[PDB]
């Protein structure tokens, strides 16, 4: 239930309950400052875009660090198998035209040349959709142990592999010293909608996002 990570920061599995406090927590200091929203128009992320995140709560694999009773990280992930790349393409569709269309125009793009239940044999993957740390708490192991807590969360649910869409280059640092294994790279000036125009323009740093994956 719960995961002393320092002397004032607790891991906790976030429940189907409090989620308005994650999304709070999200839309302080995840949404603000990632590449893929950062870098379009609209600033603040469609409703879709949020209902997306937090309908992965009910799978247990989704989990915050607390100090003083508040939420300074958060990571979001669920499963996913060999039928992503034909969801995600068909989500990318459905919502064409607006802020969330073009995140998953980017994302559908990635989980299509990843494919990583057929890349590498697997019935599963545990995908990793939102790693988020307070400014404040930043550069103190609070993104790693978001990350190694979904991999034992993984391995007990039977998973064989966590993947993960590093469009920061902060978070792709971050997997490289967790020992994840990079798998694919799109810079964000290479990829086009089909008129032409570049998808995503997120500020400097963050040229791609990088695609990791770690076997369990
Ligand atoms: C990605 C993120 C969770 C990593 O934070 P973290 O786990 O605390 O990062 P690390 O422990 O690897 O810190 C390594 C160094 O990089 C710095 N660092 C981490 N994130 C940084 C960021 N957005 N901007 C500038 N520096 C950052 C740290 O302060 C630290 O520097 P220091 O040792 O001199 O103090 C964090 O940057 C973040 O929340 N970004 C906003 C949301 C986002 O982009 N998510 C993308 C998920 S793919």
């Amino acid at each position: 239930m719960a995961k002393p990570i320092a002397d004032d920061i607790v891991v906790r599995q976030v429940d189907v309950g409090e989620t308005e406090q994650l999304m709070t927590f999200l839309l302080a200091h995840y949404y603000p400052e990632e590449p893929l929203t950062a870098g379009t128009h609209p600033p603040e992320p469609e409703a879709a875009d949020k209902e997306f995140l937090l309908s992965n709560v009910p799978f247990g694999t989704c989990f915050v660090a607390l100090h003083e009773g508040r939420i300074v990280a958060a990571v979001v992930a669920g499963p996913k198998d060999s039928h992503e790349p034909e969801h995600m393409a068909e989500e990318a569709r459905k919502y064409a035209g607006g802020k969330w269309g073009s995140i998953l125009h980017l994302l559908s793009a990635v989980e299509t040349a990843t494919d990583v239940c057929r890349r590498f044999s697997v019935p599963s993957c545990l995908h990793v959709h939102a790693l988020g740390v307070d400014p404040q708490l930043r550069g103190r192991n609070l993104g790693g142990r978001l990350m190694e807590t979904v991999a034992q969360r993984g391995r007990d649910l039977g998973h064989q592999l966590v993947s993960v869409d590093c469009t920061s280059v902060y978070a792709a640092r971050l997997v490289q010293r967790l020992g994840y294994q990079l798998i694919n790279t799109l810079r964000y000036v290479d990829h086009l909608d089909a008129s032409g125009q570049q998808v995503i323009r997120p500020p400097p740093p963050h040229e791609s996002v990088q695609t990791f994956v770690l076997h369990l």
